[PDB]
């Protein structure tokens, strides 16, 4: 599924994402546009043999088992494809945890990158939440 941007705003609030660890809203918005561009079906290849999955691209180094990223770790304790449905809540539940492990969002490289020290509420301007 490709989400609309109020859409997955809403339904990231549903999820208690709205100042998780003192992220607001719209930095995860801002943090899926650039890491998915909204679609929850993209994937993409790590250099060290690992993927990223999903509209957060959670990476299967250390957090979900895809059967093919040896040595690693499944910290959220799934598949990856778990990760590529139109339900996004294996997505966010995953997302909080690595939010938690000490390093909030820098995590995310595209958030460090075009989000981080932006008006990032701008992503959430005219949706009704």
């Amino acid at each position: 599924k490709v989400f609309g941007r109020c859409e997955l705003a809403a339904a990231m609030k549903r999820h208690g994402l709205d100042n998780y660890r003192g992220y607001s809203l719209g930095n995860w918005v801002c943090a899926a546009k650039f890491e998915s561009n909204f679609n929850t079906q993209a994937t993409n290849r790590n250099t060290d043999g690992s993927t990223d999955y999903g509209i957060l691209q959670i990476n299967s180094r250390w957090w979900c088992n895809d059967g093919r990223t040896p040595g690693s770790r499944n910290l959220c304790n799934i598949p990856c494809s778990a990760l590529l449905s139109s339900d996004i809540t294996a997505s966010v539940n995953c997302a909080k945890k690595i939010v938690s492990d000490g390093n909030g969002m820098n995590a995310w490289v595209a958030w460090r990158n075009r989000c981080k020290g932006t008006d990032v509420q701008a992503w959430i301007r005219g949706c009704r939440l």
